[PDB]
């Protein structure tokens, strides 16, 4: 335990403020579809792969950097492990060559680790997989062949799968942490998973947050009585990101004398009522960025990177670093994933956007990115009634775009469903964006039956919000 206590030491060191560590409220597990975390691992025969199904900005990234932390400060498996290693996925190679040491020794302080020593004892090693749909690139079934070898180096994909399929380290721990759609390329790797549900906060846990990012206890009254009056704003923040999103809004509204109000009824609606609460002049340059990023499959961007698309002149270093960036290590991400496929999405909805017919063609592929918000936030947007920024926005080619957006939404309505998405439900979420009757109730036509698949009580809205504007008399 010479080395154990320094790593420790390190683990404390990065993982102790979110991006220090307060305003984490307890998420919402469901085993079998209450897990306490220590419970995880237990058995029944005991478990080496965990994977927790967590919706985009549900605090999938937060809960494990947490678990870090408490470990790391004796709190949880003190007795189960010796090491975790936090892998963010964001970051990692799957074309690159390296070895599971090399991809180990990173998570290291230290330059020279006693990597021999650490491998030594797997049975007490846990790997922490963080967003495994983060990951860019292709990724196959195919990839072989799996290697044995821990110092062995495999380009990512192939190292990963092989640790993924408990070939490398067979008797390693492993949690991974994916969004929904990327469990069809997982679910056959997985070596007889044990699978939790990050849920979000309770409507209780929900007032637990706003308590939490409101210093003043009036202030966080006023601000989560809104979202009981509101009746979107009430369902959409069981989701922790939106909750952020939202009391980052009612902060400034909060500074100047505005009598707090946000009267948004759509996803788009809330992003486009937040995007405003922070501000421009550089506004083609962040949409040209996302864009290439999402297509080239880039989630973290260097300064020189930035230089290129625009703030020739030290833009993002003041005007926008403030709320819509984080820098790692010397490179820098978006807040959120998210935030980048809006831009991304708006890129093509701006006055002199690029062609939109590529962007169908390969919609749910794994490889060139989900592309979820991308597709479903430019309905939200290119809706016509749907602001200040709505300037910025050309009105001529709008309806360029919306025009098609039927023709795909058409196709997938009524095919033998040969891609997995979109599952209905997402184009309802498409139509819910669209807050457009005259559009909903044409596309409604499309669908010859439907076919619900209802978990949480926003999936009951988006749904039930279509099912009416569907009757043809
Ligand atoms: C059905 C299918 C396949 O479209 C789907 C299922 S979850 C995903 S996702 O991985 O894209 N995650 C989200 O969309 N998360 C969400 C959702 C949301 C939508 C639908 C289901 C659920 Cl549970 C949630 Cl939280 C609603 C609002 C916001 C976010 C993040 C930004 C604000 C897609
Ligand atoms: N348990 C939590 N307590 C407080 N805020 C949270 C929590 N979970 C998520 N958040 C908020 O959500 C944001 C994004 O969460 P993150 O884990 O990065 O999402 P994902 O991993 O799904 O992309 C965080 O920056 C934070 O503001």
């Amino acid at each position: 335990k010479d080395y154990r206590k320094k790593y420790r030491k390190y683990v404390r060191s990065r993982f102790q403020c979110i991006e220090l560590n307060k305003r984490y409220t307890r998420l919402r597990l469901i085993k079998e579809h209450p897990i306490k975390m220590e419970l995880l691992f237990d058995p029944d025969e005991p478990v080496h792969t965990v994977v927790f199904q967590g919706a985009a900005g549900i605090g999938k990234t937060i809960l494990a950097r947490k678990m870090m932390l408490d470990w790391a400060s004796g709190t949880l498996y003190q007795d189960r492990f010796d090491y975790l290693f936090y892998i963010h996925c964001r970051e990692v190679s799957l074309v690159t060559q390296r070895s599971l040491g090399d991809l180990i020794m990173s998570c290291c302080p230290d330059p020279n680790p006693p990597i021999h020593k650490i491998v030594r004892k797997p049975s007490r090693i846990l790997f922490l997989m963080d967003g495994f749909d983060e990951l860019q690139g292709a990724f196959d079934e195919h990839i072989g062949p799996l290697c044995t070898d821990w110092q062995k180096a495999e380009r990512g994909d192939i190292l990963l799968s092989s640790l993924i399929r408990k070939k490398l380290l067979p008797e390693a721990s492993l949690l991974i942490t994916t969004r929904p759609v990327a469990l069809e390329k997982l679910q056959h790797l997985l070596d007889h998973p044990r699978h939790v549900e990050i849920l979000g906060f309770s409507e209780a846990k929900r007032k637990e947050y706003f308590f939490k990012y409101f210093s003043d206890e009036a202030q966080a009254r006023a601000a989560f009585s809104l979202i009981q009056e509101n009746e979107v704003l009430f369902t959409m923040c069981f989701i922790p990101l939106v909750c952020w999103i939202v009391c980052t809004g009612l902060k400034q509204q909060m500074e100047s004398g505005k009598s707090l109000a946000q009267t948004s009824k759509t996803t788009t609606a809330v992003y486009v009522f937040f995007l405003s609460s922070l501000l421009c002049a550089h506004l083609w340059g962040l949409c040209s960025l996302a864009a290439d990023g999402i297509w080239n499959q880039k989630i973290l961007f260097e300064e020189s990177d930035l230089r290129n698309h625009g703030l020739q002149k030290a833009d993002v270093s003041a005007f926008l670093r403030m709320n819509l960036f984080q820098k790692e290590v010397k490179f820098y991400s978006f807040i959120h994933m998210t935030f980048q496929e809006f831009f991304a999405a708006m890129y093509y909805l701006l006055e002199e956007s690029r062609d939109v017919t590529v962007l169908l063609e390969n919609y749910g592929k794994f490889e060139k990115g989900y592309l979820i918000f991308v597709v479903r936030f430019l309905f939200g947007l290119v809706n016509q009634e749907r602001s200040y920024l709505e300037k910025k926005l050309s009105c001529k080619i709008s309806q360029q775009i919306r025009l098609e957006l039927l023709k795909w939404i058409e196709v997938k309505a009524k095919a033998k469903k040969l891609q997995i998405q979109p599952s209905q439900l997402e184009l309802f979420y498409c139509l819910y964006e669209m807050q457009e009757e005259d559009f909903v109730q044409r596309a409604m036509d499309y669908f010859p039956k439907i076919e619900i698949n209802l978990s949480t009580r926003m999936d009951h809205m988006v749904s039930s919000f279509c099912i009416e504007n569907c009757h043809r008399v």
